């Protein structure tokens, strides 16, 4: 209905290196009245309702099923990795106007369901990259869970 996003997570406790690889999205909802779907993905590191770091992928043109294979890394010490969130948002890009979020998901502290499972798998397996699909959710709901 909104679409799905596949990404991998890897955590290296000694270095405090958290790596997120945005692999692909599928079944994306088309936004706006007309035009084309030009999706990109934002990755935010959060704690206590604050965005600590922001990263984003390149923009793919005219697709509801983009592939990215783009890697991003964050510095999160092992004493703090259980208390952060990684937020993944898919948006429709236009050079004019605020880009509409298609949907988003977060993993980490306070996550649930398949999102918590993905994070728990990462923590249980240091240095192992773990890829999983996630269902995108409306930003209204995800943002309410992330706010303080």
């Amino acid at each position: 209905k909104l679409g799905d996003i596949c990404f991998s997570l890897r955590y290296v406790p000694t270095a405090g290196k958290l790596t997120v690889v945005i692999l692909e999205a599928k079944n994306l909802k088309k936004m706006g009245v007309g035009g084309l779907s030009d999706p990109y993905v934002k990755i935010h590191l959060m704690q206590n309702g604050k965005r600590l770091k922001k990263k984003k992928t390149t923009i793919k043109k005219n697709t509801l099923n983009p592939y990215y294979n783009e890697s991003f890394s964050f510095e999160v010490p092992f004493e703090q990795i259980q208390k952060v969130q990684v937020v993944v948002t898919v948006l429709d890009y236009d050079k004019i106007g605020k880009n509409d979020a298609i949907g988003k998901v977060f993993v980490g502290y306070n996550s649930t369901g398949a999102e918590l499972r993905h994070w728990s798998d990462m923590l249980a397996n240091p240095r192992r990259p773990i890829a999983q699909w996630h269902t995108l959710q409306v930003e209204e709901e995800v943002d309410a869970m992330l706010a303080v």
